């Protein structure tokens, strides 16, 4: 699709069999989702944002369906204020910015 930016670019994703809402975030290197269980092994990581750093769980090679487009890649899980789809998965679905 073509998504304009008058409103937050929120979309439905499927991850681990569950439906969630997430923000398409060109300013995020990585995909960060609120605390939940995912299958498999994770390792501890820290990530930064506007306000500082938080601790997250890094899961690799997780399938995510993003507005009906498939991706498989890293998902970080932790106390993010908003679920965000970052460039690691936006590139997989062919997302670009256009103006
Ligand atoms: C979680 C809240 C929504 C997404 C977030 C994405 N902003 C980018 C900004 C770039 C850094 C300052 C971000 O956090 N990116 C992180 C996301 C985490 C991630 N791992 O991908 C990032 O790329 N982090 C990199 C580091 C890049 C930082 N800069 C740098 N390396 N020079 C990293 N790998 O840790 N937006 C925001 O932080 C903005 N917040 C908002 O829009 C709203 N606030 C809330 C709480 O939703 C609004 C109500 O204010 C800020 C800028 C104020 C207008």
């Amino acid at each position: 699709p073509q998504i304009t930016l008058w409103k937050r670019p929120l979309v439905t994703i499927r991850i681990g069999g569950q439906l969630k809402e997430a923000l398409l975030d060109t300013g995020a290197d990585d995909t960060v989702i609120e605390e939940l269980n995912l299958p498999g092994c994770w390792k501890p990581k820290l990530i930064g944002g506007i306000g500082g750093f938080i601790k997250v769980r890094q899961y690799d090679q997780i399938p995510v369906e993003i507005a009906g487009h498939k991706a498989i890649g890293t998902v970080l899980v932790g106390p993010t204020p908003v679920n965000i789809i970052g460039r690691n998965l936006l590139t997989q679905i062919g997302a670009t910015l256009n103006f």
